[PDB]
DNA sequence: GGCCATCACTAGATGTTATAAAAACTTAATATTTAAGTGATCAAC
DNA sequence: GTTGATCACTTAAATATTAAGTTTTTATAACATCTAGTGATGGCC
C-alpha cells in the first residue's frame, strides 16, 4: 500500500471533515471517488492534478518521497502513468522518470510505450548523447499517434533549440503546436503551456526582448505550481530589469528565492543575481560569498571593493584572477571590472569583444555603457549588439 | 532503342577504331562491355561514369537529349538508375530526377525505392514544401539500409544548414560522414566528394574564412567535370579574391564564365560579379548592363557614374531607386552608393546596419572600409565584424 | 428528528486489451548480370 | 602470313529477386475503469 493512502488513512481517523476538502482541491464534484481511492487497491484519477493537488494542500513538506513511492507503484499500462512521467520530468525527478521510462518501453500497451520512447528521446537529448537531427530521426522512426506526444517531440527539440540560442527554428516549431488537440490528458495539456511560456520567455530574454519575456514569464507562473518553473519564471523576470529598474529586479529574485527553499542550487542563482544586481547598482550587499573560489564569487568581491573606492585592493586581486583559467563570459566581467578600475577604454573593448564571443546579448550591454560615456560613437555601439 | 546506342552505332560504321577508344575513356579494361552495350537491348555498366565519360568525350554537344533519353528508358530497379538520379541531381536535371524519383518510388526493388524516397526529401526541402525537422523526420522514419543513404541524408540536411547560414551543425553532420563506407557505388561516392567538397566551400566563404574556401573549391574542381560545380567553385574562388586580389578575382570568374558557355542564368552571375568587381577597383567595365530594371544592375550604373565623377547623375538615380522596393542586401549597397557620394557618415552607417541584418559577412567590409578613412576607431570597426 | 460521514450500486462516457486482419520486414538462398579473360571468324593488307 | 575488329563464350565476383519465416501495424470489437449521481446504514447531537 502507497505511503501517501496510509498518511490519508491516518489523517481522516482524526479529522473526518478531509474528504470533501480533498475533492474540492481534488477538483471532484463529490469525494466517492476519493473513497474508492483509500479502500480499492490500484484505484487511479482520471486526471493525475486530483493527486497532485492533494499532496500538495496537504503534505507539502514530504512531496518527492510522497509522489516517488505512488509514480514508482502505478499501472504504467495507464493515463495515470504517462501524467507521472510528465510530472517526474517538469520536476526534474529523474530518478522516478527514468525507471517510468524503462518500465513503458517494454511494456504491451501502445500508447505508454510511445510516452515512454519519446521521452527518453528528450532525456538522451537535453543530456547530450544524442544531437538534433539523430533526436529529429528517432521521432519521425517512432511512428506517432496521439496529439500528446506529437507536440511534445516538437517540444523536446525546442529545448535543444534554446541550448543553442536558435531563436528562427524554435518559432517554427512552436508555430506548429495547436494544444487545443490535446482532448485525452488535460494534465498535460496544462503542464505543456507553462513549459511552452517558460521556453518562449527564456528565447525572448536571450534575444534581449525584455517586455515579451516578462509576459511570457507572467504566463507561465499564472499557469503553475511547479518549483522549478516558478523559479526559473522570477529568475527571468529578475534578469529581465537588471538594468532598467533595481526594486523590480531585486523584488522578482527575492520571490522566485522564497519558491526555491530547500533546493541549494536553485537558491544559488538568486543569491548570485542579487549580489551582482546590488553591486551593479552601488547598494549595500549581503548576498556576497567572501569564502568561495569560484570566479564569479571572487568577482563580486572585487566589484564591492571598486564600489568601495578600494581600487588598489580590487586591481591586486583582478590581476591574481588573470593568472587562473577562466571561460569567455568570466573574462568579460573581468575587463569590465579592469575597465571600472582604470578606465582604460581598451579594458572595455576587451570586455565587449569576450561577452561577444561568449553570445552573451546582455553583458555585453555593460561595457557598452562604459565606452559610450567615455565619449565613443553610440551609432557604432548600437551596432555592435545587433 | 535509346539515342546514345543509335549515334555510337552510326559513328562506329565510320571509324571502326573507336570501341578501344571508348573502352579507355570509360576506364574499362577491354571493350568486350561496349559490343555487349550496343548488340543486347537494356546492357548496363557496373559504373554510370563508364556512359558518362563517353557520351561527355564523343557527343558532348548534346549531352542532355542523350542522358534523358538514356535515363528514362533505365530499369529504375537497377544500380545504373540509382546512379541517373545523382547524375540527374548534381546537374540540376529536374525533369528527370522527379521522373525517376516518380517510378522508383512505386517499384518492387528496396534499394531503389529508399534512393527514390531519400532524393524527394533533399528535393521537397530544397524547394521550400518542408522544414529540416520534417525532413529529419522522414529520413529517420525511412528506415534507411544502405551506407549511401545513409551519407546522402546527412549531406541533403548540410543543404538546408548552407541556405540558412548554420554553420555549427552542418560542421556535425559532415564530422558523422565516411565516404569508405560506399563500396557499392563508385560513381555516388565521388560525386558526393564534389558535393561535400562545394558545401564546405560556400560555408566557409559565408564564414568569411576565404583560404579554406578556395582549398575546398579547388578540391571540387579536381574532382569533377559536372558543370554545376565547377562554375559554382569558380565563383566562389572569384568572391573569396574580391578584396584582395583583382587579376585572381578576374581570372577565376573569367574561367567559370568559360564554363558556363550556353546557360544564360550561370553565365549572369559570372557577368554580374565582373561588373562589380571592375566598378570597385575603378577600371573601365565592360560588364555593366544599362537596359536592365533590376536593382543590381540599375547598383553597378550609378556605381559607374561615380568612378567617373558624375555625382549629380549618380545622386538624381540613386534617388530614384529609393522610391522602390529593396531587399536588406540591397538597401547595404544602396547606403553604400550614397555614402561614396555625399560623404556623410549616416549613410556608411545605415549600409554597415543593412548588410548586418542581411547575414552578408563580405559586402559589410565596403562601408567599413570608408569609415575607417573618415577616421573611425579601428578596433571598434573591427568588434562589429566580430 | 435532521444531518453528515461512509460507501456500494449505477449510468454512461471514456479509456484498455486483446485478437485476428493486413501490411512491412528480415534472410538466405538461388538467380541474373557484370568485367574481363579466351578463342574462333573474317577483313585487311 | 599477320593484324586487329568483332563477338560469344567463360568464370568468378557482385548485384537482384524471390520466398517464406518473423515482427509490426491496425481496426473493429469486447471489456475495464472513470466520475458523479443515488440511496443505505449508522453515528451524532
Amino acid at each position: 500500500m502507497e505511503l501517501i493512502r496510509i498518511a490519508m488513512k491516518k489523517d481522516l481517523e482524526n479529522d473526518n471533515s478531509l474528504m470533501n476538502k480533498w475533492a474540492t482541491v481534488a477538483g471532484l464534484k463529490n469525494p466517492n471517488p476519493l473513497y474508492d481511492f483509500l479502500n480499492h487497491d490500484g484505484k487511479t484519477f482520471n486526471e493525475f492534478s486530483s493527486i497532485v493537488n492533494i499532496v500538495k494542500s496537504q503534505y507539502p513538506d514530504r512531496e518527492y518521497e510522497l509522489m516517488k513511492d505512488y509514480c514508482l507503484n502505478l499501472d504504467v499500462k495507464t493515463k495515470a502513468a504517462r501524467s507521472a512521467l510528465e510530472y517526474a520530468d517538469a520536476n526534474m525527478f529523474f530518478e522516478i522518470e527514468d525507471a517510468l521510462i524503462d518500465s513503458m518501453i517494454s511494456c504491451s500497451n501502445m500508447k505508454s510505450k510511445e510516452y515512454g520512447k519519446v521521452y527518453k528521446i528528450h532525456r538522451e537529448l537535453s543530456k547530450g548523447e544524442i544531437d538534433v537531427f539523430e533526436a529529429s530521426a528517432n521521432i519521425g522512426k517512432q511512428r506517432i499517434k496521439t496529439a500528446e506526444m506529437n507536440i511534445f517531440s516538437k517540444m523536446l527539440l525546442m529545448y535543444d533549440c534554446l541550448n543553442k540560442g536558435n531563436f528562427a527554428p524554435m518559432m517554427l516549431l512552436f508555430q506548429q503546436i495547436d494544444l487545443s488537440e490535446i482532448k485525452e490528458n488535460r494534465y498535460l495539456k496544462n503542464s505543456f503551456e507553462t513549459r511552452i511560456n517558460v521556453l518562449l520567455s527564456n528565447i525572448y530574454l536571450n534575444e534581449n526582448n525584455l517586455e515579451l519575456c516578462r509576459e511570457y514569464a507572467q504566463k507561465a507562473i499564472s499557469s503553475t505550481d511547479t518549483q522549478r518553473f516558478l523559479v526559473f519564471s522570477y529568475l527571468t523576470i529578475g534578469t529581465s530589469y537588471i538594468f532598467s529598474d533595481f526594486n523590480l529586479s531585486k523584488q522578482n529574485y527575492l520571490i522566485g528565492l522564497k519558491f526555491a527553499k530547500g533546493n541549494p542550487g536553485f537558491e544559488e542563482f538568486f543569491k548570485r543575481n542579487l549580489s551582482f544586481l546590488n553591486n551593479f547598482w552601488n547598494k549595500e550587499n549581503e548576498w556576497i560569498n567572501y569564502d568561495s573560489d569560484a570566479v564569479t564569487d571572487m568577482q563580486e568581491v572585487i566589484f564591492e571593493l571598486i564600489n568601495h573606492k578600494e581600487l588598489s585592493k580590487a586591481l591586486q586581486l583582478l590581476n591574481k584572477l588573470e593568472e587562473r583559467d577562466q571561460n569567455e563570459n568570466e573574462l568579460g566581467f573581468h575587463y569590465y571590472l579592469k575597465g571600472l578600475i582604470t578606465n582604460e577604454k581598451e579594458a572595455f573593448f576587451k570586455s565587449v569583444e569576450y561577452f561577444k564571443a561568449s553570445q552573451d546579448k546582455l553583458s555585453i550591454k555593460m561595457p557598452l555603457i562604459q565606452l559610450e560615456k567615455m565619449g565613443e560613437n553610440p551609432r557604432l555601439l548600437k551596432i555592435i549588439t545587433m
